[PDB]
């Protein structure tokens, strides 16, 4: 499995101390969020698995031309591959107002700069949260309320490439405490719900959402393509229903389920656990300082295995 990889805080370890970490744990896949140089360096013939993020900052100069992609491709890109096994590249990670109308042209400029760069293995998506999606219940009636996502899927469809999903059964949960158990939200038995629409059961809320973006997909006209969870996390403190406990518990509940994929496509699922170390300089919510698997001194927040 992966795990994305911030770099947000004061008191995180070398690039290099970071990748043998994982190599260490057996972890065989990172996503970092913009072109870290030391991380890319220290990443080459590593064997890991990696998730390219642009930069939101970088979204509408990319969007420009293909000189200007061409350009990225060539001092961010070109230097690692294929040492770097670079599977993906998310033009852009959640992006919103009129920035979302950046992201195909961006999307479309790097498909035409990897191909003139001979990179075509390397696919180009983007990354959204799980808002994107409306009528999530039952999963079934999952749509895309935004019209430009579905101007993505269809590039998507063509091109090959997957979609890159932030899903957390947490913020779900955490919002609605009353409807949601923390049995369904942290892969425990007890709760099944049945989608009407098709029949499928579900028993697990993280099963339940990943489905809601299938569900749009298909709406979008783009049936055959993957979704990759480029984010999944529950925090150890900083607010409701923060702890070791809930957070061992999802995570390692986590890495056990996604083999099996859910009852829309039972093929194993690509996974990013969210996050390697405590970023304490996060803003928004408390929570947000404490997503880690490993304290920034390299010890294990909680117990994981691999």
């Amino acid at each position: 499995i992966g795990v994305c990889y911030g770099v947000i805080g004061n008191n995180l370890p070398s690039r290099s101390d970071v990748v043998q970490l994982y190599r260490s744990k057996g972890i065989n896949g990172m996503r970092i969020y913009f072109a870290d140089g030391q991380a890319l360096s220290a990443l080459r013939n590593s064997g890991i698995g990696l998730i390219l993020d642009i930069g939101n900052d970088q979204l509408a100069n990319i969007a420009a031309s293909t000189s200007n992609a061409a350009s990225w491709v060539q001092n961010n890109v070109r230097p690692y591959y294929p040492a770097v096994n670079i599977k993906y590249i998310a033009a852009g990670n959640e992006v919103q107002g009129g920035a979302t109308q950046s992201i195909l042209p961006a999307m479309r400029n790097l498909n035409a700069a990897l191909s003139a760069a001979g990179l075509g293995a390397i696919k180009v998506s983007t990354s959204i949260r799980f808002d994107e999606v409306a009528n999530s219940f039952p999963p079934s009636a999952g749509v895309f309320k935004n019209a430009y996502m579905t101007d993505v899927a269809r590039l998507l469809a063509s091109t090959g490439a997957p979609l890159l999903a932030n899903v957390y059964p947490y913020f779900a949960y955490r919002d609605n405490p009353g409807s949601i158990s923390l049995n369904y939200a942290t892969f425990q038995p007890g709760t099944t719900v049945r989608d009407q629409n098709n029949g499928l059961t579900y028993t697990s809320l993280f099963d339940a959402m990943v489905d809601a973006v299938y569900a749009a997909l298909e709406k979008a006209g783009a049936p055959a393509v993957k979704v990759v969870v480029s984010e999944s996390g529950w925090p150890s403190a900083g607010g409701f229903a923060a702890s070791a406990g809930n957070a061992r518990t999802y995570n390692q509940g986590l890495i056990n389920h996604v083999g099996g994929g859910t009852p829309k496509k039972r093929e194993a699922l690509e996974t990013y656990i969210f996050a390697m170390f405590n970023e304490n300089q996060k803003t928004g919510d408390a929570t947000e300082r404490s997503f880690g698997l490993f304290n920034p001194d390299k010890s294990p927040a909680y117990n994981i295995q691999f």
